[PDB]
């Protein structure tokens, strides 16, 4: 018309206060450019950035900021987004290298612990289909669909690989307490960026969770992403769960597949997800381990992330150590990182017992 | 095309396990009806019912479950809109009634309250710009420029109604300490319902706290709806902040015509608000009033709905009272009749300190 | 698209220190219903207003601030153009009431005036083309296809109304000079109205004035309107000018007819001139009259008010005097009321020489 | 539809007895390529000659003959617009050279003036905001939008460079007087271009003047451009005042992109400025120069072409002196090249009342 | 877009020096009303009036100057063509009349008429599918669909409606000769109006004669109407001509119908037909009648007119005699007033035969 239309700069987000990757690589010419910009579905560029908007953040615990909402927003608003993934994933190149990914889980060596050591061993990762928005911009028919194509996939699940799904909708008190105190229930999300990207809408709807008869398989649907899939087990053998978990990913692709269904997965960005933190692989290998006498000494953390491995709260001494890039590398390769780490800490620790002095690893 | 759209009962939300009035006034066919429609702006049905969807509500304490984004919001989804408000509001009908309007403060009468009962007495509504969207779906650029607005109008404002007006985006720790003890600052909105609204986007961008220097006139920009204005006095006073309330809403309403902006006003709703529950008038005239025998008697609530009026928190038996009709009645019906009831527990509080039995008023 | 355009009363002029008709008949919602609007041509609003925006005005001498592009601008934005017309014109209401056309001249009575007290007679109107925009709105072309139309239509014409064209884009110099001397030549606008409302663009192309051999037809083209026509002697001889006038309208209007275009004509408007004050007949039957007498008595403004009369500069007594409502009464109705006027003016002038008492005729 | 437009050729203005840049470049061709183009705000290329149409022009004193409504406007109708920059700059070619833009003002040099030659010296240039239209094309909201963005830049000014904001809406008669005295104030612009261009509708709305404390920084807002910058001394030292204008420029730049405001900048035409002739600096570094028996000397005028320095009223053999290439050269180096052509016209003075002979610099 | 059509006057056409009654119904407002509107298939106004515009007419011979394209132009051109036909069928008012068809031929009575008298009877109308557009607007393959239908059609004939079926594009010379000699062959149109109208396009392709066995009933297809259907003899048998007509008809409408097509009919105006002066019927009943004493006389055409009866040429005294009144009057009704008018020749023929005075018929 002859109406003029707010100048993309009246929209700019006042970002002087805030602390989070978006605000950083975010500029008046790339919001003017990517203003007008539109993913065939409808996800627009404030509603990428209304996470990072939101929340300022804090200093000394960096986010992003940003989400996604279809695989075109990676594509559409792919000048704003690269710098993100550049930074977040230790200067990975979206632009020209391409991710490569490695799930046969047949190049597995060693990597054995001990049961004293170690606790728990988890192998975690996170799907989407193809065909379907992602939950910060999927409707509820969306949200029904996927449940539904993970419900009938996960149906034709034998052998050890067998369980049952319980609606949250309609779940039962009791299975519900039975599941808190298997540590296995997610809650209704209540951290401010998860409620301001828009993850918690619809709450409890589509939303459930696949239990394997053997309490090692783990599906969480549509609560952060599509699908948040765990193999987990109480001991320091890593490479039992992560055949359990290739063999279920696997046996769930070709399922969907056969249904019609696809994985969401690109050449440059690997696996898709909602949170271009967790990309190409978003394994979070970890691992709860109690080791008091290295946690005593203050190069701990430094030597932690000489192997590229970061601590975290399960204290007690006991802590999970995870691996830090998802994204530039194999699959294969990250589990291989996160055990040589694991065995690091674990000789180093038997050192420390018997007072042997510790060789700090290369960076 | 040739491919076929969800069908409009596909994304029908889960309402079974809720209990706010829009749940209750949904149905299948509203919702197939009301799906494909849009106001100018870009509201859409599912966006102006999100926040009854993420808050299943709790029974004995009813939620209207609905917002809106423009003044088309109220008739282009009337359908739906025009039962909540008949519920909401007493039996008001919007479809034939028509609301009127009467701030002259000329009207009010006698309504002063003894100094001991009545500690503080406030009058507060609401307004909203015309040309602007309203909180839930404006966006930046409009949340800015009904600042600015609001801001030209209140410079230009004398005699006893002279005030600052501080932003909080860069408020001051030493002025944002003293606005607490003052209890004029409002906080970043903590309330599921108002952050699944979307109420709380872009804190604390475009908010700004406007204060009298006689600490009498509160205006607060943009927090959950456009302008939220209140006058308010120690004391039992309830003519002299009437009176300092309606000058007060004149002289912005003449301002801001002058400059060329006008107030959301429709014959059969009233003021527009963002909340269907404050309409017409939006009209909270309050009072912290200290009965404690009065209190003890548990025929208190029932007499307190005789007569319109509604009791919460401020407890030491010190209770704030205000109206129900938001919408329906009068802005000095609503002040008048505020007084009565104040009034009346006045005297049957004195009845109860000298022992006189109290006649319980027609509800 | 999801950008939001400027709201309505984000455009609304300045209008605080204006003092013409535009100004105080636009009120803020006005204009937000007629911003989107726009004539089938290409006309807006603010094309509309810009003439009273930047022209503020001046007390004591109010214009009208507002023009017109095409035939639809009077319909289009009829809701703001309305009361204009109604305060310009006396209390005529275009809602209901409709113009007579009279242009026969057959009914014209008497009004000879005496040589010594009128010097100059001259009846003019104006007359725009249907099928061509307005001189505010039109282009080049349009301004080009006016004036060769009217060409066109002149050159057919024979008897005293004989007569030749000059273009001022190839006026010489002596014939600018004796077109000077005659007083017949029209210079660039220089009123900041007219030069705001756009009546000054391209200047002198398309510009042109047609003399009659007889030096009494006088026709400028697209100059403020798109012809504007004047017959004009020197005597107080009001039917000999007005049957020219009226002979050489209706040449015209013949000649264009049969040529197929037609003048602009509405029943309720009359016959559509750009500036609103001109309008239904556009007649301005002026005399030159020299009243020495009569102008030192001061209660010589307000007889002439009371006969719907004004007074203007050509001073040495000498006035140009002429009717008021160009809209409302029929064209002999006005020359009646203008030659009624002067008759009275006349005779009381006489009197005064002769010192007999003057009788003020009624409002 | 089916039928016809007017052709390109029958809009073509006349352009016979016209002696602007416009007029000269303008052919039959490029007006018909150019006839159906239009920027993405509306800016029509008749539009942008129009005030080239208006106003012939006179011979000895040519001008462009063009405006600007848009940064889209240089590249829409970029063929009609290059040979104007290129006859306009001396040759500067827009099609293969780049711009360069220096404000470092750290490469200053010497340039300390006699302060008896020298009685002022002044550094003045232009910039416009990149989301909004310029003035020629810019709605009341966008100039509203551009005095907002200006005024919030400028009220976070500290230290020499602190001042205050006069609206000539409000602007009262005294300080009016007092700005008049100052000679800052700008009055309502009346040379026939400048209102053919449309740079004066809307007065005074939305213009203002930013007067520094100290009264040597001054912002003049949407006048003629967005903002005109300048700051001035009283005496001969030139390189105090191009630091201050420098450091007034890069903060104002950081606060307005801070706000998330551009300055429209252009690699091929520097900084877009409405007006062709004002682009890549738009610096004029005045000097209020009084060299009587230089003036004297008719070789004065040719003597100044030498050095690319023109001379302009302030006579009393004072005269200010500034440089010609507004585009094509750094901002630095057209401050180096008149400091340098004032320091060869002061000891050419020097001479002259020595008596000593003057030698002629190169062309 | 923003440039100007050429106005709908400026496309009117000279009808000065035209004596059609299309150039005597057309008005400049008529024009500019019908300017933009167009048929569904694409048949403009100025198509309609092509024939009126290049064939200026003659006096005593006036035309309608006007075609069709297609059903609707008679309905969105209806303006235009209405007072043509008012004018062309002796005042039939299409605004309100009804046209009433009766095809039954079950109504004639007597109507022999004597050998001697009368040489030939032919009975003659022209009929248009109802889905493919007029000759004048009619593209070639619709000009081969409406002879692949007439020619289906037209295949199912038995009994004494037997014949066959010749195409000019392959007419061989000796059967072309001998239709010659048969006078059943139609030549290329040559008069000026049908090839103005478009009637003489791609010639002679999808043209054809359908011949009867008995030499009796004769199709032409898209000569200047999709059928022109003729059924003759050689005496004065108007019953049994008119009978086999009929009969010829309804088996047409019957085996069309069954094919799929249908006729052109509506209530208002009868059957289509592209000139408008053949409407309703368009049925010619002509008689070749010598009658040597009553052509003497001068008062014969008088006397002709009376009854509505016109003469033309085939001179030796013989004439074709036929009716006026195509649209307004029943089939059955227009063959029996042709027969009452031959009738009452033929009596008074024998009465000038016999010497005896004949009574004139009333008008």
């Amino acid at each position: 018309e002859r109406r003029r239309l707010y100048p993309p700069s009246a929209e700019y987000p006042d970002l002087r206060k805030h602390n989070n990757c978006m605000a950083s690589h975010l500029t008046p010419a790339v919001y003017a450019r990517l203003c007008d910009k539109t993913t065939p579905t409808g996800w627009t560029l404030d509603q990428c950035i209304q996470t990072g908007v939101d929340n300022p953040g804090h200093p000394f615990i960096k986010t992003v900021g940003m989400v996604a909402g279809d695989e075109e927003t990676y594509e559409v608003f792919a000048e704003l987004f690269d710098p993100v993934i550049q930074e977040r994933h230790n200067g990975y190149d979206p632009r020209t290298m391409k991710h490569t990914t490695d799930l046969d889980a047949s190049k597995i060596r060693s990597g054995y612990f001990d049961e004293r050591y170690v606790l728990s061993s988890r192998v975690r990762t996170g799907r989407s289909i193809r065909g379907l928005s992602l939950p910060p911009a999927c409707t509820r028919a969306e949200r029904r669909e996927v449940e539904r194509v993970v419900v009938d996939a996960l149906s034709g699940l034998k052998g050890d690989l067998a369980g049952r799904y319980y609606r949250l909708s309609e779940m039962t008190e009791a299975e519900q307490q039975q599941l808190i105190d298997d540590h296995f229930l997610f809650d209704k999300p209540v951290s401010p960026l998860l409620t301001a990207a828009g993850m918690a809408r619809d709450w409890p709807d589509a939303r459930g969770i696949w239990h394997n008869n053997e309490k090692s398989f783990l599906i969480w649907v549509n609560e952060e992403d599509h699908t948040r899939v765990i193999s987990m087990e109480k001991g320091g053998n890593m490479k039992k769960v992560f055949e359990r978990f290739c063999r279920g990913l696997k046996e769930v692709e070709r399922l969907i597949q056969e249904r019609g269904w696809e994985f969401m997965w690109n050449e440059r960005l690997g696996y898709i997800l909602t949170c271009p933190s967790n990309l190409g692989t978003g394994l979070r290998a970890g691992v709860h381990i109690k080791l008091p006498l290295l946690s005593k000494d203050s190069r701990f953390p430094k030597i932690l992330e000489n192997l590229r491995l970061q601590k975290r709260g399960t204290t007690g001494s006991v802590f999970d150590i995870s691996n830090l890039d998802r994204l530039g590398k194999s699959e294969v390769e990250l589990v291989q990182l996160v055990i040589d780490g694991v065995n690091f800490l674990i000789d180093c620790e038997r050192r420390l017992e018997r007072g042997q002095d510790i060789r700090i690893p290369p960076p």
